[PDB]
């Protein structure tokens, strides 16, 4: 898949739509968190966003390689694809609005977004918003911030959970802060970086091109 589409952010500590059996022709599906971090093999817990008790690891939050490049997760909802096309498949997406115009973030999705445009991704990022389901409530009592589009200050990530506030900053810092930022995006072979995190990896990730730093 490839083409244009528009982004939100978000983090709602729920299970990703993608860690569970059968959604995918994948070796695995990605790996939830208990609540503390701690990888769940077991695809068959509950998401805490069900009265269940997996949850979002905190380690899929984007990251800054330099000052062009980042890494990250989404959810993606995309023209043409189904959940079984898209879970665990990896884009390139070079931003076409906003203070990140022309940057690359690469990402795994992990689950499933909602309609917004012709091919949503739905950004990973610890305090970009919870939206409709407050998983983050039931994992340690909350994040803080709008319940859409998440915190406005960066100073409010200092009191997240430890292992979440790399990727909180990471918002204000490599991000900019960027508002919805537009993007053109190709499916892309998953870095290994990303694979490593999530251990989900689709069978026909080869055919796809390698990307390219
Ligand atoms: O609904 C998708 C996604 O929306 C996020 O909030 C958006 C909001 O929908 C939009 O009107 C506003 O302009 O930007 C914010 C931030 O992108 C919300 O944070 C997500 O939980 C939700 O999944």
């Amino acid at each position: 898949a490839s083409g244009s589409g528009q982004s939100t952010r978000y983090w709602d500590c729920c299970k990703p739509s993608c860690s569970w059996s059968g959604k995918a022709p994948v070796n695995r599906p990605v790996l939830a968190c208990d609540a503390n971090n701690n990888p769940l093999s077991d695809a068959s817990v509950k998401s805490g966003c069900d009265g269940g008790s997996a949850y979002t690891c905190a380690n899929n939050s984007p990251w800054a390689v330099n000052d062009q490049l980042s890494y990250g997760f989404a959810a993606t909802k995309l023209s043409g694809g189904t959940e079984s096309s898209w879970c665990c498949a990896c884009y390139a997406l070079t931003f076409t609005s906003g203070p990140v115009a022309g940057k690359t973030l690469v990402v795994q999705s992990t689950s499933t977004g909602g309609d917004l445009g012709s091919n949503h991704f739905d950004i990973n990022m610890p305090g970009g918003g919870v939206g409709l389901f407050d998983g983050c409530k039931r994992q340690f009592g909350g994040l803080p911030g709008a319940q859409y589009g998440g915190i406005s200050s960066r100073s409010q990530c200092d009191s997240f959970p430890a292992a979440l506030k790399p990727g909180c900053q990471w918002r204000f810092d490599w991000f900019q802060n960027a508002d919805n930022p537009n993007f053109t995006f190709k499916q892309v072979q998953c870095p290994s970086e990303l694979t490593s995190r999530t251990g989900c990896k689709r069978n026909d990730d080869s055919q796809f091109p390698v990307f390219t730093p």
